[PDB]
């Protein structure tokens, strides 16, 4: 088997994409964040306190006729940006793209954070990091590429996000028509439950390229680039004005700036993130600061290849006995 479904960016800033994710039966459609940094699947519901719900679609499993309810378990998960959400967990038929698991375990929220409640666009949640992130208690559950891998014609499956404009989720093939040149594949580890790999280098602008190994995750459900504050501050020095806000939180630039674009290596292949890429905007409606795509990771405790990274690749993230993590330009 195989499925191929559409993500949208949720707004003009590609702050976080969307995938429509068929529920029960008959089908509730809801649109999902997938998110290659956890291992949750979990959606907005009619248990969902009324007063966290704010235009977002809900799952109802008294509406599906293959909701079962998982007796006695529950989850609680907490994300790097401080957001959350718990609740309890049903059974149901989830498909893809046209690709169909059953027995799918759909952790219904109970309580979902303000940041949730405020964005109207994001119905849940579906984690594609190894399943031993999973919250769900007492019964760990896997997530839904790993009920699904052993039915795909290959154990993988690809992200290619677009710049502004929709992009693919493929499962159980690798299109050979989305990417120029070839794949170079590199190692994982899952020692921390995540899509770890280790970077070869970088460079800014035309800039020569620094050979030194930054490790990170690979993380569709992260906007920007997370990195060490050594090579952050290299990119940020190539852009006049640009500074370290801490009243914003980050790097700012001048609205005015043509941003130099930023290269990360893998293996010996280099993936180019262009400048324009980097530019999110005005940091309130108005100004002319605006706010900068590649940010530090020194607050964090890990580096994050997010979205800005990863929108300028075609993304493999082949889940064989031993994973591994491809990348090709586009």
């Amino acid at each position: 088997s195989t499925g191929s479904a559409t993500t949208t960016p949720i707004d003009s800033l590609d702050d976080a994409y969307i995938t429509p994710v068929q529920i029960g039966t008959p089908a509730q459609t809801l649109n999902l964040d997938f998110d290659t940094g956890s291992s949750d699947l979990w959606v907005f519901s009619s248990e969902t306190t009324a007063s966290e719900v704010d235009g977002q679609t809900i799952y109802t499993p008294s509406k599906s006729t293959t909701a079962k309810l998982l007796s006695g378990a529950t989850w609680s998960i907490s994300y790097g940006d401080g957001s959350s959400s718990s609740g309890d967990v049903y059974t149901d038929t989830v498909s893809v793209g046209g690709l169909t698991v059953t027995g799918q375990a759909v952790e219904s929220a109970k309580k979902v954070s303000s940041s949730f409640t405020e964005d109207s666009t994001i119905d849940g949640l579906l984690g594609l990091a190894f399943s031993t992130l999973n919250t769900v208690s007492p019964t760990q559950q896997k997530t839904f590429f790993d009920n699904a891998k052993a039915s795909l014609d290959s154990p993988v499956f690809t992200a290619d996000l677009g710049y502004h404009a929709p992009g693919t989720y493929n499962f159980g093939f690798i299109d050979t028509t989305a990417y120029t040149g070839s794949i170079t594949y590199t190692a994982v580890s899952t020692k921390q439950g995540f899509w770890e790999w280790t970077s070869t280098g970088y460079a800014v602008g035309s800039g020569t390229f620094k050979s030194t190994s930054i490790d990170g995750i690979a993380d569709t459900g992260t906007t920007l680039l997370y990195l060490p504050a050594t090579v952050v501050s290299a990119y940020w020095a190539q852009v006049s004005g640009a500074k370290s806000s801490s009243s914003v939180g980050g790097y700012v630039f001048p609205c005015s700036a043509t941003l130099p674009s930023f290269t990360f290596g893998v293996g010996s292949a280099r993936i180019v993130i262009p400048g324009d890429y980097i530019d999110f905007g005005p940091i309130s409606t108005g100004s002319s600061s605006c706010f900068g795509g590649i940010q530090s990771s020194a607050g964090i405790g890990i580096n994050i290849f997010g979205d800005v990274a990863l929108k300028a690749a075609f993304v493999v993230f082949n889940g064989a006995t031993t994973p591994t993590l491809g990348f090709a330009s586009k």
